[PDB]
């Protein structure tokens, strides 16, 4: 007996190292029952079935192997879950309970507005509007009456195209409308009725028009998103046989390009 095991030199399978008699004269230094030249974790106890590796989690990878050692998780991912089968681990998915795209993290891609058209996707993130405008409100049809209500008010000198100082105040608030359609563009309408020389009238509807585009210019709206018109009488809403209908005539639009 050279190490004093009590086990024969002959019959020590590890003759220099003083160990037990149920494994040939071998030390079990953790005492799990598998002797240390078998055991892959010598001073940790664990089962054979790895080994005398202990599997912490139990999903039947042991520590020494599982990359998430804590935490249950497939062989897949070597021990790391992937809870939403989205084929992200948890630990490497920005949403670990809702299946999404790797390009998201694992995420969803988000709607903050909620009106349908997704973050990535939508003009204007922060406001609802409809898809077909990618994601930007533009005014209904009632609100396109009231833009054009507020542009009725609008007044001129008699003959001439200067905006009168009065409907300063109206004109802010026709600019107020068009800033929350930063994306939509404006065709500005002039229009007179059928008194008098049409000719003239074209001229006066058109100077007109561009007046009060000017001044939305100034007032903070971008050029590029206006176009300015002269109808002349060429597009009536009420009839010429009577002052009412020619006072109804005389207008300016602000009317929603399409
Ligand atoms: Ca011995
Ligand atoms: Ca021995
Ligand atoms: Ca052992
Ligand atoms: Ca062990
Ligand atoms: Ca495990
Ligand atoms: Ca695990
Ligand atoms: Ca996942
Ligand atoms: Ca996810
Ligand atoms: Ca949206
Ligand atoms: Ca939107
Ligand atoms: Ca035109």
């Amino acid at each position: 007996d050279t190490d004093k095991d009590g086990i024969p030199d002959n019959k020590d399978a590890c003759p220099e190292v003083p160990g037990l008699k149920e494994f040939n004269g071998c030390p079990d230094t953790d005492g799990d029952g598998i002797p240390d030249k078998d055991d892959a974790c010598p001073q940790v106890k664990g089962p054979k079935e790895f080994n005398g590796c202990p599997d912490t989690d139990g999903d039947g990878i042991p520590d020494k192997d599982d990359a998430c050692p804590e935490v249950a998780g497939p062989k897949e991912f070597n021990g790391c879950p992937d809870t939403d089968g989205d084929g992200i681990p948890d630990k490497d998915d920005k949403c670990p309970d809702v299946a999404g795209p790797a390009e998201n993290g694992g995420c969803p891609w988000p709607d903050t507005d909620g009106d349908g058209v997704l973050d990535k996707d939508d003009l204007c993130p922060e406001v609802a509007g409809p898809a077909s405008n990618k994601g930007c409100p533009e005014p209904d049809e009632k609100e396109q009456k009231q833009l054009n209500q507020y542009a009725k008010t609008i007044l001129f000198d008699t003959g001439k195209a200067t905006i009168k100082f009065q409907s300063a105040e109206v004109l802010n608030q026709i600019i107020n409308v068009l800033k929350k359609y930063p994306n939509s563009r404006f065709r500005i309408e002039g229009h007179t009725d059928s008194t008098g020389k049409k000719a003239k009238n074209m001229i006066l509807s058109q100077n007109r028009a561009d007046a009060v585009k000017v001044y939305l210019i100034q007032g903070g709206i971008d050029a590029g998103r206006l176009e300015s018109q002269g109808f002349g009488p060429e597009k009536p809403i009420a009839s010429n046989k009577n002052k009412k209908g020619r006072e109804l005539n005389r207008r300016v639009e602000i009317n929603l390009i399409k």
